[PDB]
């Protein structure tokens, strides 16, 4: 996720 908590995706 995110970041934080990447994306998704990336």
């Amino acid at each position: 996720t995110x970041p934080g908590a990447t994306x998704p995706g990336v």
